């Protein structure tokens, strides 16, 4: 039933799926396939804003919840013991997130670092 839309390319592989995002060139150019497990999808989406030697292809997941009858939303791939972990990762890691985080701020009045 996704099968109808143009977004849908149900089997192909990430490799492909990569090239063909490339090709088009064009800002926002995307596509929906499969992933590992049943229910969960996978979105790939054709960028130029991290030049770091452009361009980049994000990919996300979709997962779906335990409802009834169902719901669906994008998330990481990954899920962490601890928020501290989930930190630390992304530290290095951009993830599903555009820039990774470099350096924490605290807000508390008159406050400041070393």
């Amino acid at each position: 039933n996704l099968e109808t839309y143009e977004w849908y390319n149900k089997s192909i592989s990430r490799d492909k799926a990569e090239k063909l995002l490339l090709d088009t060139g064009k800002e926002g150019a995307f596509m929906v396939r499969d992933s590992r497990t049943p229910g969960t999808y996978t979105v790939s989406v054709f960028t130029k804003a991290i030049i770091s030697e452009n361009p980049c292809i994000k990919h996300y997941h979709i997962k779906e919840t335990n409802d009834s009858p169902k719901r669906y939303y994008v998330a990481e791939k990954y899920v962490f013991d601890s928020i501290p972990l989930l930190i630390q990762y992304h530290q290095y890691n951009g993830g599903g997130l555009v820039t990774r985080l470099r350096y924490p701020v605290c807000g508390s009045p008159g406050i400041h670092r070393d």
